[PDB]
């Protein structure tokens, strides 16, 4: 052990983290994403790896696992994660604000912890708090993370939450116009599907070729930044599609 240099990004709330994908089937996963934008894997020098490293022109995408059997109702697939202030302080305001912690805060081996809200359907909607430095670098080209957004049939309720954490409540209170680069709470219908999903560029082209892979629209939107559409995944987990040219 030892002391030396270290370079954090997103120092102050609010900013991305990170987003984890879990998905029953690695293997097809893979050919999906592939498919749809084309990104890249990490090369391993050993036998086969315990998780692949999903990297676009050098830039680190995410990382995709296996699940196994009897996932659940309701999983979530890409789950989102925020740097937080105070996460231990915004565990108590979950039920204030009219939700539900379902795991944490817990620490996670002396090196971070982590909440967890949303519906017992099993739905994981939370905030990351973080302590020490973490490494991280998006780039601003197709295929990489452009903001998240929140589906839900109750947005007027569903606001208020966020309003309690990062909101008029507090002083970081960034976010002018309908959102552009932070997460924004969406309305919908039953008909509408419903969860966290973030928004992924892509070309006119990537829409069709999605479908042939074996993956189907939800809702199809209009947006100030461009057009969203919703497709569920063939593995469970589903994704939001951004044309940009």
């Amino acid at each position: 052990g030892s002391h030396m240099s270290h370079d954090a990004v997103r120092p102050a709330p609010g900013e991305p983290t990170w987003v984890d994908l879990l998905t029953p089937d690695r293997g097809a996963a893979l050919q999906f994403y592939s498919a749809l934008f084309g990104w890249e894997f990490s090369t391993t020098s050993d036998g086969t790896s315990p998780y692949t490293m999903c990297r676009l022109r050098g830039r680190e995408v995410c990382s995709i696992g296996d699940l196994g059997e009897n996932p659940g109702p309701a999983l979530g697939g890409w789950s989102s994660y925020l740097s937080v202030d105070d996460a231990d302080a915004a565990a108590a305001a979950v039920p204030e604000l009219g939700g539900a912690v379902l795991l944490g805060p817990i620490d996670i081996l002396a090196q971070g912890r982590m909440l967890l809200a949303g519906d017992p359907s099993g739905h994981r909607v939370g905030l990351w708090q973080a302590k020490e430095h973490t490494g991280s670098g998006p780039d601003d080209g197709i295929g990489a993370y452009t903001r998240s957004e929140l589906l839900t049939g109750a947005s007027a309720t569903d606001g208020a939450f966020y309003r309690g954490l990062f909101g008029a409540d507090f002083a970081t209170e960034s976010g002018t116009d309908g959102g552009g680069r932070r997460a924004a709470i969406r309305q919908v219908g039953p008909a509408a599907p419903s969860g966290w999903y973030p928004c992924f560029r892509a070309q006119e082209s990537a829409v069709p070729a999605a479908v042939m892979l074996g993956a189907s629209v939800l809702l199809r939107y209009d947006c100030p930044d461009g057009p969203a559409v919703v497709v569920s995944a063939p593995g469970g987990e589903v994704f939001t599609l951004l044309l940009t040219d």
